[PDB]
């Protein structure tokens, strides 16, 4: 119909759009998995997100996006909002649950953190930067008010990793998708950005150094940065 | 642990937090209560006094219901799930064993995902924030409850383009309703609309979705429970 040429659909493609430091928060979570479960997959550095064949990938109209073969390969699915794109990599290629869970008790803490990310500090970072940055009037009291929401995530999340021996949100023993979904918007990069003192939540920043330390973690920063600064600007990468 | 809970909170079955039935106190209760109605899952009520009780924060450090305390599936251990979403996840994960709200394969589940997640993230955080600026926040911020507002109608926008595809009579599947509607009905439905200040007949597939879904038995067994939880002998507590 109107998808460009170089869109083949033979894996998994990750939708992104050229790397800054502002367009990589929610496009760089699906690459972490990717990464970390060695799922073999192409990038698609989209121009224009308001580009008609996007929205009926994505009716969102946002980055990251995924298209795949069905398991069986006959047919093409779909994942969007970056939090779903986790959920679609662990269940496609995470049988044994590493990152998804392995039994109904993990998956229950596992959902628990993960919902916490996609309801709370994602919507509340996103509607502080859209206040902040790109609504043409200043709503500084607004503005304040979601700076101070974030403060209250950062709380929920300190008193989480305080707990006896536990190293990551959902899980005691590993990092899972509640881990890699929460990780951009709670490092001492983002936390000076929303101006805050990141050294005021200690084993939230000892937390996020551990995820930092990854090297699926390393790689997805390295590569999600680059996207669009290659020999080809825009389209299916090389 | 630090904290004491109530002697008539056992958990020999999963047991539903919620607090007394009010007009805003219902919208995410009624998610997870729903699909407990459709699976015929056997439940308990346990009605919250003070969501800030510290026996409470320990099941959901959020201080709000909907929350789960369940029995492990070998009964060994207790699980907790909370946030509207990860309950109706978790019930999915315990009780749905054949898919039939959860998704049956990785095709169905990645739609499914895809329809929940983004209530989760726009419209569920986005009717929320509207709710508060609008009569919980001190002050009148008109610039940023009008902007909100404006959010809301893209939301409704989306989810009608997606009801306007041909046979997709529900978000997720064509065929039959799954998490992903359960979770988006409160906050797509007439009277949450006018509460909002929208006229909901301007998006008249979701309408007819909103009605579709209201005629479900399990979901209008959910909205006479939840309205009631509160009310009847026992106020507060493990509900008979």
């Amino acid at each position: 119909s109107e998808r460009p040429s170089d869109l083949v659909v033979n894996r998994l493609v990750l939708f992104v759009v050229k790397g800054t430091a502002t367009s990589t928060a929610n496009t760089v979570k699906p690459l972490i998995l990717l990464e970390e479960l060695g799922v073999p997959h192409d990038i698609y550095v989209v121009e224009k997100v308001s580009a008609p064949w996007f929205s009926e990938i994505n009716p969102h109209k946002m980055v990251p996006a995924i298209l795949d073969r069905s398991p069986d390969g006959r047919d093409t699915l779909r994942a969007w909002e970056s939090t779903s794109t986790l959920m679609y990599i662990a269940d496609a290629y995470d049988k044994d649950g590493t990152f998804g869970g392995r039994n109904v008790q993990e998956r229950s803490e596992i959902n628990n953190w993960l919902t916490l990310h996609t309801a709370a500090l994602g919507p509340t970072a996103k509607y502080w930067l859209y206040f902040y940055k790109l609504h043409p009037e200043k709503l500084p009291k607004t503005i304040e008010k979601l700076r101070s929401n974030i403060t209250v995530q950062y709380d929920i999340l300190e008193r989480r990793l305080n707990e006896p021996g536990q190293q990551y949100l959902a899980l005691k023993d590993r990092p899972t998708i509640a881990d890699i979904a929460t990780l951009p918007f709670a490092m001492k990069s983002t936390a000076e950005l929303f101006g805050l003192e990141f050294e005021k939540w200690p084993k939230l920043q000892e937390w996020s150094v551990r995820m930092g330390e990854r090297e699926a973690v390393k790689r997805a920063w390295q590569r999600v940065a680059g996207f669009g600064h290659g020999e080809k600007e825009y389209g299916m990468l090389e």
